[PDB]
C-alpha cells in the first residue's frame, strides 16, 4: 500500500551478514516490545537471521543486549557518562569470547533510538566489530505538527489526504499509523500534534468525550514508539462546546473550564504532551499573549503539560500604503516585551524567519531577544512556498543556515541552535518542531525524494551539529542502495535543490511573488496591493524594502548591534537577503558584480538550465532504480522543469517591462 | 420574509381611484386565474375595491374586461392590426355610458401582459380615462438563466442562496418562486432556465425521473404565467447518468440516448422549453458545434423544444507570451463558418461583449455576421465584473449602447436590437437572455437598487427602444413613491452610476484589472501572466492590446467595413475602448485632450468623489423612504465609497510606480 521509506532494510549479500543467535531484552515495556520487534524485523530483512529473545544473557552465544543502566551487571564508564534522559551508547564487548554488542539508554526511550541508530549503521553498511558510540539529542522537544483536518484534507498538504482522519472521524485502519510512528522514532522525533492548528469545528471537538478514545488510541501507538501526542485547540472552545459566554482567560469559569478539559483529557492520556495554540482569543477581551498562554499552562501544570504557544501573529488587516508599518517587526514587538511574564510551561513556537516560510527569509529577530522564555523553532516540512513536492526542494540546507546563526545575544557563540536546545539561557522546555509533509500519497511525500526532508527534519533535530551532505547520504543510500554513481548523483541533486529553486523565484530575499490563495507559481504582483503585509514596492527605477533605521521601519534594529549593523549597510548587506533590506535602483551593483537587473535574469535563465541537469542527472540513473520509484521522481523532475519556465519568463518579463533593462546576454524574454 | 419589489401597489388617496364593480374573465384558463388574480390584488391593495369575477359584461357596470380576439363581440380595428402571440390592445371604451376598459390580447399571454401594463399605469398613477394602447414584443425569447446549484449555492450569486434548491433538492417552499414569476411576467419575462450552465453532478439528474416531478412542479408555476421551463444540461449526460461508453454526438446511441431523454422530459412538462448548454463535448471527440447543437437539436424537434447553444467559447489554456493569439476573436472564429450548419431550432447564445462581461467591452462581432443561424444575446444582470452589488451600476444604459450599435451587416440600420429581434434576418427563434441577479436575500438583489436592473432586462426585452430615462423613472416610482425629488435624485444615481463605477476601474476599455477568484476588487495583474488571454500588457512606456490588421491580432476585421476601419484608425477609435484596440504610450493624446496616463489618474480620483456624491445624494432622501430601504442602501453606498477608495489607489500607485508619470492636478496617490 505504501513504500518503507528509509527504513527498507535490504537484504544484504552473502558478504555483508552478521552472526547473532539472541536478542537480551532486559524489560518487557510496550516500548522495549516495539524495540525489540523492530530489531527483528531489521535483522531478519537485512541479515535472514532470526534471534531467540530473552531475557538473560548467555555466556556462550552472539548476542544483542538491549537495556539500560539499572539492568547492567558492570557499568562502564562511556554510558556511565548519559545524563540526557534519551541518550545511549552502543559498544562491542572489547573480550575475545562471543560477539557481544551492548545497547545501553539511560531510559526505554534511550534503547529504542540506540537501536535505530545500531539498523541505521547496518542499512549503512558500516563495520560493528568494535564499536563505541555515545548519542545525546541537544533539542529536548523534536516535535511534528499536522496541518490534517478531520474531513480527510490537509492544509497545505501535497501529499494526499490525512493518514489519520476521514469523514470527521478516525480512520478504522491503524497500521499506517504504526509505520508512521516507527519512521517518525527512527529520526528521533519524540512529539506529535495531530491536528490543524486551524482548530475548526468537528476538530475542536478533540478535547471532549466523544473523541478522546480515539485520541487515546492513537496516543498508545505513539507512545510505544517514545512519542508524546499533542492537540491543538481553540481557544475559543469554552463558547463552543463549553456553552460559557466568553473565552476570556481571566474570566473565572473560562479558568475552571480549562483545567477540567486537561483534568479529563489526562484521564484518557496519563502522558499527554499539552496543547499547541494558534490565537475570539486573548487580544479579544483586552488581555496580552502572556495572559492568553498562562491561562492554559496553569490548567496544564497539575498534570506536566505544556502549552506550545505560536508566535505567527500579526496585522492581516495591513495598509500596503503605510511603508511605516512592517510585518517582519511584529513577531517581535508582540512578545519580546513580554519575556519573563510566561508561566514556566510554556514555549514560544517561532518559525525561522519573521514573514511566512518564504523561500529565503532571514532568521527571526526573537531568538535570542528572551532569555526567560522558553522557546522553539518551527520549520515547514511540506513545500508551501518552496515547490510543494513538484519542485524538488531538499530543506535541510537552509535550516542548518538558520540553526548555525550567530544571534550574538551573549556574545560570538549565540548560534539559534543555541537558543532552542536551551544551553544558552538554560531553558527548561525548548526544541524545535516541523510542520508535516506527508500524505495518504503511497510514497508518503507526493515527492519521492521529499522523504528527505522528514528524515532530515529528524536528523537536524536531534543534532543540528549534521552536515547536509552526511544527511543526504544517509538518506539515499538507505533509500536508494549504496551504488556510488546512484549515492553521488542523488546526493548531488538534494544539496543544490533549494538554491536552484530560489534561483527562478523570488529574488535577493524579497520572497513571495507567488499565485495568491494556493501559493504556487509566479505571480509578481499577486499579494503586492493586499493587505497581508507582503510587499516588494518594484517600480520601473528599482525595488526592496526599506528595513533600516536611517529611512525605513528600523527592522535590522531588532537584531543585536553585530547583526544590526552587516544589514543596516548596503554595503555590508548580504547579496542574498539585500531586497529584504533594502529598496534600491535596478543598477545597484552587487557584491558579485552583477546589477539586481541582471542578477534577477541571470539566476532566473540559469535556474531552469540548472533544473533541467537535475532531469538529466536522474535519468542517467535509469536501470540503477526500480522502475516506478524511477518514473515518479522523472515525471515530478519533468513537471519542475515545464514550470520552471513559467516562473523564468514570467519574472523576467514583468521586470522588463518594469525596468526597461534588457538581459546582459540577449536571451529570450517576452516583451 | 421578503419585498414586493415595483410591485408594491401602494395604497392610492382618496383623490387617485377608480370606479370599477366588475372583472369580466372571458377564459378560465390556468393564466387567465393568475391574471385576475393579479388584478384582483393590484386594485384592493391600491383601490381599496373588490369587484366581482364574472364571465359576461353587465352592460350598466363600470367594468375592467379581459379577453382575447375571439371572445370579442365587435372586434375594433385596434386590436385587429396585432399579429404577434403575445401582443395585446388597452382601450377605453369611447361611449358616454358605464366606464370600461378593454384589455384584448393576442393569446392569454397577451392579457398578462396586458393587465401588468394596466396595473404599471395604475402605479404611477396615469390618467386612464381616454386608453388607446397596442403593445407587441420585439423580441420572442425574453429569458432569464439562473446560475443556481442545488446545493444551494449560486455561481457568482450576490444576493443570497438559491429560492430554488437546498441541500441537493428543490425547496418545499414554492410560494416565493411564485412571487418570482409574478415578478419576471410583470416585466415581459417569459422563459427561464433555472440550474447553473456548469452543470455538475446532482444537477444532470434535473433530466431524470428522480427529479423531474420536481422540475415539473416547478414549470406548472411558471406555465400560470406565461413562462417556459428550460434546463442546463450536461453534455457528457449520456456517460455520468446513461451508462454509455461515450457522448460522442454522432454515435448511434447517444443519439438516442437523447431522443429518449426528450421523450421522458416532455411526458412530465408538455411545453418544456429545451436545453440551455455550455459545452467531455462535441469537441472531445473531433466534432464541431453544429455537430454538437444539431444531435440535442433532433431530440428536442419533435417536441418543439429549443437548443440554446452558449457561444462562450475559448482557448482557456492560451499563452501570455503568444501575442498573435487573441481570445476575443476566438467566438467569430469558432462560429462564424459554421453558419448556415445548424438546425432550425438552435440559437446560438452569444455574450454582449466578446470577451467576458467586463464594464465595458465591444460588441460581439457575431452579431450580424450569421444570416443564416439564430442568435440570442446573453447580458448578465449579476454584477460579478459590476460592483458585486455593494456598488451600485444601474446596467440598462450599456445594454442599449449594445442594442443600439450598427453592426452595418446589410448596411446602415442594422442595430443588434434588429440582429436578435430576428427582423434584419428573419430568425424564427431569437431573443436575449439575462444572468439573474437574485438570491434568497429578503430584497433579493443584495443591493435594493439592484432590483432595477432585473426591472430594466425585462423592459429592454420587450422593446429595446425604450429610454434609459423612462425605464429608471418608471422603477423608480412604482417602487419609492412619485415625490419629485425621490424620483429624480434616484433617477440621477441610476443613470450615472455605471459611468461612475467604470471611472476607477478598468480604463479606456482593456477591461479586467480584477482579483482573480472572485473578481471582486482593483488586482492590475491579476490575470496579466495567466492562461485566461485576459491582457493589458503594460510596461514603463504604454499600455493596451493591439488588435488592429496592419499591427496586431487583426481582430478589428471581424466588424463590417464602416467599424472596421474607425477602431483600426488610431485617431479614429473612440476613447472609451482604445485601449482593447491599440497599444499606446501613456503619453497619448486622447480626443478628450487628455494624455491616457492623466485620464487614468482623472477618472479614479473624480470617480471616487462621484460615489461620494451618490452617499450624499441618498443621505438627503432621509424621511422619504422607509428606515429600513433608507439604511440598507446607505450601507451599501458607504460600502462603496471605501471600496472605490481602493480601487481609486491602487491603480494610481501601480501606474505611477510603472510610467513615472505624476497626476498632473498633484492629488495623492501613494508612492
Ligand atoms: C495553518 O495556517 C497556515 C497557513 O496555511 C499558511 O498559508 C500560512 O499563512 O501560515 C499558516 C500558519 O503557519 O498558521
Ligand atoms: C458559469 O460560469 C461562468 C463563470 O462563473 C464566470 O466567471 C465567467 O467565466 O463566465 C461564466 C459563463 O458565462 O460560463
Amino acid at each position: 500500500g505504501y513504500e518503507p521509506c528509509w527504513l527498507r532494510y535490504e537484504r544484504k549479500d552473502q558478504y555483508s551478514r552478521l552472526r547473532f543467535e539472541e536478542i537480551v531484552a532486559k524489560r518487557t515495556s510496550p516500548i522495549f516490545q516495539a524495540v525489540v520487534e523492530e530489531l527483528q524485523k531489521g535483522l531478519r530483512s537485512m541479515m535472514e537471521i532470526e534471534p531467540q529473545v530473552v531475557q538473560e544473557v548467555n555466556e556462550t552465544a552472539n548476542s544483542i543486549w538491549l537495556g539500560t543502566l539499572e539492568d547492567e551487571e558492570f557499568e562502564r564508564p562511556l554510558e556511565g557518562t548519559l545524563v540526557h534522559p534519551e541518550g545511549y551508547v552502543i559498544r562491542s564487548d572489547v573480550d575475545d569470547g562471543p560477539f557481544r554488542i551492548y545497547i545501553i539508554g539511560k531510559t526505554d526511550a534511550g534503547v529504542l533510538y540506540g537501536v535505530f541508530h545500531f539498523l541505521r549503521l547496518l542499512q549503512m553498511g558500516e563495520n560493528i566489530a568494535q564499536l563505541s558510540i555515545i548519542e545525546q539529542p541537544k533539542n529536548r522537544l523534536r516535535m511534528i505538527n499536522h496541518w490534517d483536518n478531520m474531513d480527510g484534507s490537509i492544509e497545505r498538504g501535497y501529499a494526499g489526504r490525512s493518514i489519520f482522519f476521514v469523514d470527521d472521524q478516525f480512520v478504522k485502519q491503524n497500521q499506517r499509523i504504526k509505520d508512521y510512528a516507527r519512521l517518525l522514532a527512527s529520526v528521533g522525533i519524540n512529539a506529535i500534534s495531530i491536528n490543524n492548528v486551524n482548530v475548526h469545528k468537528t476538530e475542536t471537538k478533540l478535547i471532549t468525550d466523544h473523541f478522546l478514545p480515539d485520541v487515546a488510541e492513537v496516543a498508545d501507538i505513539f507512545r510505544t514508539y517514545g512519542i508524546k501526542t499533542f492537540l491543538s485547540i481553540n481557544y475559543a472552545s469554552p463558547i463552543e462546546i463549553g456553552g460559557l459566554p466568553t473565552a476570556d482567560p481571566l474570566d473565572p469559569e473560562v479558568r475552571r473550564w480549562w483545567k477540567e478539559t486537561a483534568k479529563r483529557i489526562y484521564q484518557y492520556i496519563p502522558d499527554f504532551g499539552g496543547f499547541v495554540v494558534k490565537a475570539p482569543g486573548p487580544f479579544t477581551y483586552g488581555r496580552d499573549h502572556a495572559e492568553g498562554a498562562n491561562m492554559l499552562a496553569e490548567a496544564l501544570a497539575p498534570f506536566g503539560g505544556l502549552v506550545i504557544w505560536r508566535c505567527f501573529v500579526y496585522n492581516c488587516q495591513q495598509d500596503w500604503r503605510d511603508r511605516t508599518t512592517d510585518r517582519a517587526k511584529a513577531a517581535y514587538d508582540h512578545f519580546k516585551p513580554l519575556d519573563g511574564q510566561f508561566r514556566e510551561n510554556v514555549i514560544l513556537q517561532i518559525k525561522n524567519g519573521p514573514m511566512d516560510f518564504q523561500v529565503r527569509e532571514p532568521v527571526s529577530p526573537l531568538f535570542g531577544a528572551m532569555p526567560k522564555t522558553n522557546q522553539m523553532m518551527e520549520v515547514q516540512i511540506t513545500q508551501e512556498y518552496t515547490g510543494q513536492q513538484k519542485h524538488l526542494c531538499f530543506l535541510i540546507p537552509q535550516w542548518k543556515e538558520v540553526l548555525d546563526f550567530d544571534t550574538y545575544a551573549k556574545g560570538k557563540g549565540s548560534e539559534v541552535k543555541k537558543v532552542i536546545d536551551g544551553s544558552l539561557f538554560d531553558y527548561r522546555y525548548s526544541g524545535i518542531a516541523g510542520v508535516s509533509n506527508i500524505g495518504s500519497d503511497p510514497n508518503w511525500t507526493g515527492h519521492t525524494l521529499a522523504q528527505a526532508n522528514l528524515y532530515g527534519f529528524g536528523r537536524l533535530a536531534w543534532n543540528p551539529d549534521l552536515s547536509a551532505e552526511e544527511i543526504a547520504n544517509e538518506w539515499v543510500v538507505q533509500t536508494f542502495g549504496d551504488d556510488s554513481q546512484v549515492v553521488e548523483t542523488i546526493s548531488w541533486m538534494l544539496l543544490s535543490s533549494w538554491r536552484i529553486y530560489e534561483n527562478y523565484t523570488s529574488p535577493l530575499g524579497v520572497g513571495w511573488m507567488v499565485n495568491p490563495g494556493h501559493h504556487y507559481g509566479p505571480n509578481v504582483d499577486g499579494y503586492e496591493y493586499s493587505h497581508w503585509g507582503t510587499y516588494h514596492y518594484a517600480d520601473r527605477d528599482g525595488i526592496g524594502v526599506d528595513r533600516t533605521v536611517a529611512t525605513g521601519t528600523g527592522y535590522t534594529a531588532q537584531y543585536f548591534p553585530e547583526n544590526a549593523a552587516m544589514y543596516e549597510s548596503l554595503d555590508t548587506c548580504p547579496d542574498e537577503l539585500l531586497l529584504f533590506f533594502h529598496h534600491v535602483p535596478y543598477t545597484h551593483r552587487l557584491h558579485s558584480g552583477e546589477t539586481v537587473i541582471q542578477h534577477i535574469y541571470n539566476t532566473h535563465f540559469e535556474g531552469v538550465e540548472q533544473a533541467k541537469q537535475l532531469r538529466k542527472r536522474w535519468e542517467q540513473l535509469k536501470g540503477k532504480i526500480d522502475e516506478k520509484r524511477y518514473h515518479d521522481v522523472l515525471e515530478r523532475l519533468t513537471i519542475q522543469v515545464e514550470h520552471a519556465k513559467e516562473w523564468r519568463d514570467v519574472i523576467n518579463t514583468y521586470f522588463y517591462r518594469k525596468s526597461g533593462i534588457d538581459d546582459q546576454y540577449g536571451r529570450k524574454i517576452y516583451r
